[PDB]
């Protein structure tokens, strides 16, 4: 675990991060995609071995000794707000069952079904708090990556508001 476990926000490539593993927002198919998936598909190719997993699941493949946990939140543009909230709920909890059984001391993670699976609503509270909700009890440091400045602000606030 982590010294003094904390969240942290970073406005930049989920590609270039500094933490000892990565949550890709997948597709359910293992495909290349577009947004963080691809970049993620750019960085780390040979972990898509494999990595189709349903909606509200999160399944790990190796890229060499490093985890890429893909993540696979639901595409608002076919789910209701009540089945999308309970699948986005989901995935999260699986996520955070992926980083306790890897031991890492750090995890990069983006905000699930904020971006082409939004179903063109702002969905930045919604799925930082399930976020918060999962991740609470391990002992990772967690950092969010994300691409917009007042993203960034929105998320940064919401942290330090619970500190
Ligand atoms: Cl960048
Ligand atoms: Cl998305
Ligand atoms: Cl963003």
């Amino acid at each position: 675990g982590a010294m003094a476990p904390s969240y942290r926000v970073k406005r930049m490539d989920i590609a270039k991060n500094d933490e000892e593993c990565v949550v890709n927002a997948a597709n359910p198919r293992g495909l290349p995609g577009d947004g963080v998936c691809k970049a993620v598909y750019k960085k780390w190719p040979e972990s898509f071995k494999n990595s189709a997993t349903p909606v509200g699941t999160a399944k790990t493949v190796m890229c060499g000794t490093y985890p890429v946990i893909h993540a696979v939140g639901p595409n608002f543009s076919n789910y209701t707000e009540s089945e999308g909230d309970r699948e986005l709920a989901a995935a999260y909890r699986e996520v955070a069952k992926e980083v306790t059984r890897l031991g890492v001391n750090s995890v990069a993670i983006p905000l699930l079904s904020t971006g082409v699976y939004s179903g063109g609503k702002d969905r930045l509270t919604q799925s930082l708090n399930h976020l918060f909700t999962a991740m609470d009890s391990t002992d990772a440091d967690v950092v969010i990556y994300c691409r917009d400045k007042e993203w960034e602000k929105k998320i940064s606030e919401a942290i330090q508001m619970r500190t």
